[PDB]
């Protein structure tokens, strides 16, 4: 065997070796003494140039002009520009390539079979919070496409020396309010308590429902963030019903169609895009298992079990598992009926297996975070449970970044 | 740096300082994480410090850390190693080390029970025949007519000179898997290779789906010997469903006693190549993995059809629904048979309590998240939401090469 990690699939009995991991330039949180792979948050001058050069080489490889005159001219360009200004700027096609590659590189995304199919909106001309809003609105209109969802990213101006960042304060473009009660409970999404109160502090008149869509708090360089309300016609939502349990519709549950992450930093060739929201479509377990059944999210498991007349007084009745299955089915059924793209965890994980094969041949490996890739219900019923995975950081990358406040 | 470890459901944070006590490297590096891999990627002074550190662990455990008994025991160990290149454990040290190895086992969600472990000293064992007698005693004791009791039997340690004592079977109870001349399997596909080894060392096979394998037991540098387990010693549970009448008709069953018999127990640098241990099942091992793994009994489709589910399409969640009913049937059937089993909610709730116990007791607990989180309903259990640190402490249970 080679001195690259051996990766086994225990269902099929097949073996690969990950050589791509050698391309990692960035350390994760593990050491030989202890593994820290389960942590959610594993917390320039010449440094910039080498990252730039590496990225420029990656671009030229992908267009098969590596070593070419154009490749060598671009490198000189980059270093000349960095030499006189301290930074440099990407060509358009380099940005598109870098954005797809960041997605391709994202170890926590099971959706990566789709990585080559990404609409990249270039918004590097944006000069105000108002224009960020127009751009985001367009993104949302394009991406939503009346239920026939399309993966997209909008990229706003890069971080600059001593000038303020573009930031979207919201963690997603669509978030339901979380209202802290006098009794200490939360109405709405407890995930969004903090962003909800920031919105109120910045002048938003709050509602009082379980599903109030929040305004966007948008920040242009060195300015207070500005508040913007999404026209409700832009925000496609799906009311939830169950295919045979008629009373499920009476619960008044719903979810929005477009999962759009807005708090991550896109890093390309050492350049930092602090606002670069991206969207795809949901895997149904995200809604039906996590968002709805997490004890610290909507926490509806008991309510549903009571309605199904399950024995919630003992763990061994498996009342949680039964209720969770029906909530997931309701989500799938309801998105289907509504004609809103969604993928269940079996279809998603099967397609991620194909992705791993594609990447083994294309690049000799695929960075993957097992804990995230394996769905939160029915784990070993999906092929990825049985697949060993190697996790490592490649660039271009999406990274977590601190909250702006 | 000592890792900060967060629980995301409750927002609580701890610090793991137990990991500093690790002496053995796992497979990860700063460049890449290998925590999802099933198998680990890969002189007298070295034995002496392992031995001394384990002796220190032992006298600390009984509060006699610094006593005459302690100092004199270190001299004994040192004298023995320097003269002979090895040493031996007192029975009480063996009992302390076996519990500690369980306690330290990162893949075990049942560690709340770690202090309750019956240790059989089988170190005065000199033949395969004698191993069989000890194993029969273990099974009878651990089984206890359905009221299962955790146990370990410890056979003689490895010695520089000779071959190891080994039990060839991966468990004391295993169902045969018979390969057909078209590659396909009848019985348990996990056991194809052990089944052939049995037939080949002379066993007369059955042709059923749940034929209990005999044991291949090996004394040092001898051919292994075959021993049929007496039927009455192997308690099995027929599987039925509380509401689905047809479920029984599937003819499914599972055995009561989970006893791992291929792992090595390392205490104080000494190695016990045969030290089978048993507890009781968590229902998902049977209901989810053993029965629904595509490379195991793979029954999901059969049950789905019987439930008249829409099998034409994944998005009806037919797999999820059949798996739930199968786990329910295991739980129901074990309860009906009065055989100890724990469901995955109750087990993971106990493990959270264990974490807290261990944080106070030791300042950490090594845990392999991928193993601890159950194979159905992961995020429905608290352990999903709990960050974990994985690392190797000694005493340990380890994997070892297969004897053939
Ligand atoms: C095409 C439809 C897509 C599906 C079904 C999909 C699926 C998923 C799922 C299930 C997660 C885990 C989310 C969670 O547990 O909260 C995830 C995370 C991730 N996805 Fe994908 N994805 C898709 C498109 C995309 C696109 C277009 C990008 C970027 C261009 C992307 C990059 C990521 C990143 C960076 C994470 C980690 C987010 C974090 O750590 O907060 N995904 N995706
Ligand atoms: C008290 C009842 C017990 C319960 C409910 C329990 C639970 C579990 C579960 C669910 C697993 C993972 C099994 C799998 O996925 O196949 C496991 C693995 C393990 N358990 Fe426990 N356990 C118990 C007793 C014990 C005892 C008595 C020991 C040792 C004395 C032990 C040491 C281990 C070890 C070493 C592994 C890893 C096995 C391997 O890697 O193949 N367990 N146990
Ligand atoms: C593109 C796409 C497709 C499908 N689903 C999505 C939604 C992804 C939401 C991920 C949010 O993750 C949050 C909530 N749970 C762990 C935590 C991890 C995290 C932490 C931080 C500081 C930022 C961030 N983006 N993600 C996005
Ligand atoms: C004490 C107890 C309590 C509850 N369950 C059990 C049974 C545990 C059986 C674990 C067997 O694991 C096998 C089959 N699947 C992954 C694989 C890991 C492994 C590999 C090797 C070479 C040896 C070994 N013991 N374990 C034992
Ligand atoms: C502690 C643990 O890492 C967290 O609960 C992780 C586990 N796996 C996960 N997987 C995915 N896809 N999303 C998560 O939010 C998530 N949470
Ligand atoms: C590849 C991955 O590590 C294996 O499939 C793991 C995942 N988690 C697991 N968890 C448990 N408890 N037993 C397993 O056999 C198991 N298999
Ligand atoms: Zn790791």
């Amino acid at each position: 065997g080679p001195k690259f990690p051996r990766v086994k699939n225990w269902e099929l009995g097949s073996i690969t070796y990950d050589t791509l991991c050698a391309q990692s330039q960035q350390d994760g949180p593990c050491t030989p003494r202890r593994c820290l792979g389960s942590l959610v948050l594993p917390r320039p001058a010449e440094q910039l140039l080498s990252q730039a050069r590496d990225f420029i080489n990656q671009y030229y490889s992908s267009i098969k002009r590596s070593g070419s005159q154009a490749h060598e001219e671009r490198l000189q360009e980059v270093e000349a520009e960095v030499a006189s200004t301290g930074t440099y700027h990407l060509r358009e096609s380099e940005l598109v390539f870098g954005a797809k590659q960041a997605w391709r590189n994202a170890p926590r995304c099971v959706g990566r079979i789709q990585w080559g199919k990404l609409q990249v909106f270039d918004a590097r001309d944006c000069s105000s919070a108002q224009e960020m809003f127009t751009y985001i609105c367009n993104h949302i209109k394009y991406a939503t496409n009346r239920g026939n969802l399309r993966s997209a990213i909008t990229v706003f101006p890069q971080r600059a020396p001593g000038r303020g960042d573009f930031r979207i304060w919201n963690s997603q473009l669509v978030r339901y309010a979380g209202y802290r009660q006098q009794d200490g409970s939360v109405r709405g999404d407890p995930a969004n308590v903090e962003i909800t109160e920031l919105c109120i502090q910045h002048g938003w008149t709050p509602g009082n429902g379980r599903f109030d869509v929040l305004p966007l708090l948008l920040q242009a360089p060195d300015e207070a963030p500005e508040l913007f309300v999404l026209p409700p016609e832009l925000v496609l939502e799906v009311p939830l019903e169950h295919p045979t349990l008629e009373w499920f519709a009476a619960l008044g549950l719903r979810w929005y169609a477009l999962p759009a992450v807005s708090n991550m930093l896109l890093e390309i060739g050492g350049l930092e895009f602090s606002a670069a929201p991206f969207s795809g479509w949901y895997m149904s377990t995200e809604i039906g298992t996590r968002n709805l059944c997490d004890p610290h999210r909507y926490n509806i498991l008991e309510d549903v079990a009571v309605c199904m007349d399950l024995d919630t007084r003992t763990t061994s009745s498996l009342w949680k598992d039964k209720a969770a299955v029906e909530i997931n089915l309701a989500v799938l059924h309801s998105f289907q009926l509504a004609k809103v793209t969604i993928v269940d965890h079996h279809a998603a994980t099967v397609s991620f297996m194909k992705h791993l094969d594609n990447e083994q041949k294309a690049r000799g490996g695929c960075p993957a975070d097992w804990a995230w890739i394996v769905p939160p219900i029915s784990g070993s019923l999906t092929p990825v449970f049985h697949q060993e995975m190697v996790n490592y950081i490649l660039s271009p990358a999406f990274r977590y970044q601190p909250d702006p406040w």
